[PDB]
């Protein structure tokens, strides 16, 4: 992930142009080796109709180019690259939008699993860390990254994520498909063990946790099902062919005639298709955008931060679930404690961001005193 | 389903082109028998124009190709198309998150209804099972390959979805309607039975599970209005007249021309209309991409594997009702029972994975120590 | 509604093209006579050309079909036939799910309310029939097809979806509003005089019941607005002047002028101007899905079936409230009771659909034992 | 708002040319002052060139004219508004979406509220009336109809929607914002206080009521959000200048110069430009598609009726609360009472709409008897 | 943020055209200084070819120039940018919709927690500032302006936001992640205690506060993730380059050529490339909606009044909580107590919006005595 928020976050003079000297997650970075091919293969081509071709070759060359330059339609290309990429986009965001956060559920069983003895400790821990483990299983099923942190279930022992008895009931219960769904069972069985030991002293607040862990459990689902159902193969490879063959045709149709021959177009002899390398830049990095996001749990510059993810989970879950449960700040009155319109004070670089409340459009709006009167 | 998400984890070099190669699930494998037919009335009608006509014949055929060429135009399919397609991959992934998922009520039925013994087994077991069999007859009311499966509810019973005694209530309730429904009544009131009968504990227990329910048959609901209603039937004869009629023209505008005759556009009688083969490819493509989805549950390679889908939830939903049933792994302190901050291990292939948080983006604002201040 | 899912199940030769066959439901038979309006026109101006103006008017309307061919663009005819359609068909298939689908509700109904006695059967077939009453209300107000089926509250009363008492009661309570809101007060109060006279034993039963009708009271006023607030009639009216003045201009723009002038498009004269005629299908093709769906509750081939969803919705609702209450098929151990792993079987026609278990996109990421190591 | 539902239920013959005859919310009256300003101008440059500009001089405006007709296609005006008139006619279905409609408040308040005496007719009186408060309140901030119906809380004590007691609280409540939120929080502590007082009989009726009250406050809130957040000023301006600027340059560009200067598209002077109109008529009215709907609770004909709507909301929630509490019609077996398959009839106008049920797109699949067979 | 709603009430004469007389948050504003530059660019290479350079490099630069027109083309800039420009606002007004608001929040916090002493106040009052601080806490992550002004934890305890011990509770708790989640693990804690001293009267109100509390806790997640995952660099660079490599190419291509030449396209000089300013206008000015929007917690004019938002949160709160805890205005019969069907009067501005109800579309269809008889 590439964050440039701090950078566009006012329309300056060149905003946008000053992130052209960006490296990381950019344009040049994903283009580069592609570029550097077409062209050598642009100057290849170059060379050899101009060193390697005698007359008569040179005229049918001239008019193929001719022929490739006629043929060749922008339309196409930008209507199937829009719709695809925005297509790739929507199903990136929502990859993001079902990455699942355990916070709702940790602050649930934090405040309702009561106990500040070691049972209670244990029962809350192993309850957040189903949860974590379900979301554990299900990262490094679709995202290369957690996969290498994690190879194995033994890996995950290891790394503290399950216990060597909770991997022990995962091989036994083991079936012929993803198992990331059985933590989500445990939890269940746990939570229903704590109500009926009296730890969880409601069956609302039961309720309460089973809705957030099954919330959960709907967003491990529907990352499965965006690794598992991938975008049409034929799609993707309608837009690939389109791309691909343009800029194949460019190859001889953006070739520098002779200009001694005085053709229309061909009147000065460039040695740099520089319009061509623009165009190439433009609709190949269009296409690298999808390429990018098409799979957003890869490894590149702006894929998702998955390790970054499991861990702060980790982290922030178990403090909240054990160090923080029932450790609250001393509850004593505020500042505005009898000022019925409290006013925090601004600081001198925000002292002109304090606004009047917008009160609605109609405020405004002028009436005579005839026309404001009720009619019987 | 084809899945190529391993393949485009990350965007290298030709990662796209690389997708090229592949058969099943491939534009060459859904079109190959259209180009092939385009190709030989091209070419049959390249040889008319070439041997049979006159040459008042040939003249007019030139000039008639000349105009057909010039009325040749790819904004109005290249519009309608993507449009059309937009839809088509809408609609398409509705169907699929319409596809009901038994993990979610099977974790409530496990935890909720109580009892270990046999009268237990088999009331869970009934209910995960009345979910699934409501499942597999909206999927085999749907899917041709789960029909195909199952083609009669005799088949349904002989594969233990249905028992005789649900095959017999069936029939007797059966009306002139896709009985798909009746499972969610049945689970309806045998949960209130055992609600009844002390099995689940609480009317809010009572309450999640049918509410669980209720999702699946919404989601069913859902599968059937997308099988009933389909894309209108104007708007899709409107695309297949566009793309037909388009490369219908093409077979007579795309014709080579004699080159003695020296026309403004030709000027060079190639035997292979590069350009117009790779348009063809380009939008039947296109076209393509929505005729395979339009059906997500036919046969095609890329249609949802909804026999692996059946056959997986029942055999989870089995499990976790049945076996998983108040059996959980031993519950002991774990490997970061006293550290304030734990922190999961990298492995070598991983170590670059690790990043310091992203703390806003406002974190690294500068500010004068006047600017700060808070002003009267 | 015209149903060819299983017709273009999958995506063989012709899968399209098959569909150009039907005639219900068709684009011929949208715009038959529309393009018979237009022949007409056309051919009324060719043949007012070619007889009955002089030299001087034939070459003044020469200059004038020359003139008109640079003001037939289709860019932006085509942008708002894009935009126009788009939002009609979303709206459409908003429409069609707002339709009440009384089965949730049926179901909660027949599990909650006890009683197998008559009083019992009253009151569930009272709470059902008041829901499927509020849901014929609304769609007699906004289906022309409902309408003349129950032209009146009397014909409503003569079907049995009113009883004589109703009718009285809604007579009494009558506003100069619709009154399609009221069987859902009435739900409401009957399921708390239920709850107060021990037929819903709990108040968390009688809480999901109501938010079941709540939700039908949703859909059915979703379907109110999308009946009373039309689509700007400025917007139908900018895409309609856009197709118009577009096929407008064409009679005029695409007039075959006499060959012997020599003008630079007009050297081959075809009585028929087929270009133009497949244009004319395509745009007002396109117009006409708009046309179709913009009143989905109209009597077109592919409007929506209101009077079957009503006939199936009453019969079905009332069987599963009367008839399937606390009547379950026999609770018996299944195929696979002490089987760990069901594996139902394949029938001749599905043995090749039988497919591995997806694990994952990661599952075959290959590691060196160095790669796999955790570091300290 | 303007409604035509009937009269496009069909797709008929000229369906929406019929719609052309319209006046009320039309293109006509929404753009005709602006065509009589265009029409004016058009018409004094062209008298202007033709009788007051020498040789010299005319010529000279002839070239300009040639140059802006030549380069008036360089204005992305069709894309611009579509793409701005998409992003409008959105945000006007969410504000609709947003409008708070009391009805399945007032069915839980109707049903749940006890007591037919004075206190609980008061009771739930003042819980509907606060409902309907809130909703005024916000409707009278963001519309400007109700705004002049209700110019002050005088006028809205005087309407009767607050009581002197109501108004003489929010003045003592008063604080520097908009007052709309109040009444849910008037509402909160009456339904807290009515089931303390044992009105209400549940805790979970009275969370059924406060989840429905909090429904309408955040749809409120979404129509003081829409109110505030207008759509980028530089947006609007952008498609403002695109759209202005094109006929600002029509004016020169499509003026009918000298026949006798025998220009290319000038060679007859037909005085009306009537493409030139055409194109008027098409850009503006798509124009004042958004010109209409960016604010839609303004006194455009298409604009929402928000008067009728909050009289509408207060007689039917005063009616379902007072009169219709526990006021329900005689309940008796219906007709269907042992008709196991209710059939309504139909009559001679809908006999024609009686379908078969639809039961699945596989049903008509035919297979051998080896096809069927279960394998091993 | 730029308010015209008021302005844009009515579709009136002009009305989008007389917001182009707006300075703030205005188009010129945002693009004053890069056309600046332009022009001097464009300048530049106009004195430059026509006083700088030989005949022959002058016709050398003609040549360039005509080459160059004719690779400037709309169709692809003007696609990508309406494809980025509808990302960006949506992501825009998703980010505005996941602000919080704690009015369902303090309605239900003043609504349940009981006790109008000093513990209930402190009680209610602590809850409600939770949900603040969690609230602030993100937007100083989040938002530049609220940043300054609180840029520390030491200026939000002096702003009364944090007390001493809620900061040093923090520093205890201190992680190496944002800490925005950790009021709501406290007000769930602090909710229980409530709950458990009987503060809070039955677990479903606790569970009604605590999802309210999750809604909020939601939406600041949803804004952290917007700051944190931006839109694809790669997305964003590929749009800046169509825009720039477009208007680097017009530098040259727009050039006036010497009209002497009597080029195909250039007989005219106007020295003020009129149309490729408006070409400018409308690019940079689509591209610049995109820049403001892409950041809308930045300090653009049309930016989100963040601080506004802060202190009305803040206050409103409060007063709800505290001040009309159990206050509520005197209920007496309402105007309309024995008024069975009430009509508010209509004043002489507003009597023009009286209308009758709309009864549904069908209401007028006409209907013969045969046609309306049922069918046996
Ligand atoms: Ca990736
Ligand atoms: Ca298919
Ligand atoms: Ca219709
Ligand atoms: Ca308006
Ligand atoms: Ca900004």
């Amino acid at each position: 992930t590439i964050t440039y928020t701090s950078q566009v976050a006012n329309a300056r003079l060149g905003s946008f142009s000053r992130l052209l000297l960006c490296w990381r997650g950019s344009i040049y970075k994903l283009l580069y080796g592609e570029f550097l091919i077409f062209l050598l293969c642009y100057y290849i081509i170059r060379f050899i109709y101009r060193l390697a071709l005698t007359e008569e070759q040179q005229l049918m060359f001239e008019k193929l180019t001719l022929y490739c330059d006629s043929y060749i339609q922008l339309i196409p290309i930008s209507f199937v690259l829009g719709f695809y990429v925005t297509l790739v986009v929507t199903r990136w965001w929502n990859q993001y939008e079902n990455l699942p956060w355990p916070d709702r559920l940790m602050s649930l069983v934090s405040g309702f699993v009561e106990g500040k003895d070691e049972q209670g400790r244990l029962l809350r821990r192993t309850l957040i860390r189903y949860a974590n483990l379900g979301n554990v299983l299900i990262l490094r099923s679709v995202s290369t990254a957690v996969y290498k942190r994690f190879p194995s279930a033994q890996h995950l022992v290891q790394a503290g994520f399950m216990t060597p008895a909770e991997h022990k009931q995962l091989e036994k219960l083991s079936l012929p498909h993803n198992m990331f769904w059985v933590p989500w069972v445990w939890f269940a069985n746990l939570s229903m063990k704590a109500w009926l030991g009296g730890r969880i002293r409601d069956p609302i607040l039961l309720q309460s946790l089973l809705n957030e862990m099954n919330t959960l459990r709907t967003q491990c689902g529907h990352l499965y099902a965006y690794d598992w159902i991938s975008i049409p193969l034929v799609y993707t490879q309608v837009v690939t062919v389109a791309v691909y063959s343009f800029f194949l045709t460019c190859l001889v149709g953006r070739q520098f005639l002779n200009p001694a021959k005085a053709y229309p177009g061909h009147e000065l002899d460039l040695v740099v298709p520089v319009f061509t390398f623009l165009q190439f830049f433009f609709y190949v990095g269009w296409l690298k955008v999808a390429e990018q996001l098409i799979n957003p749990f890869g490894e590149d510059d702006d894929d998702f931060e998955t390790n970054w993810i499991v861990d702060r989970n980790l982290q922030v879950s178990l403090l909240a679930v054990d160090e923080m449960h029932q450790d609250l700040p001393r509850m004593e009155p505020d500042m505005y404690w009898n000022k019925p319109e409290p006013q925090p004070p601004y600081t001198a670089a925000s002292a002109q961001f304090r606004r009047a409340s917008f009160m609605g459009s109609t405020f405004n709006i002028s009436l005579n005193k005839e026309e404001m009167e009720f009619q019987p």
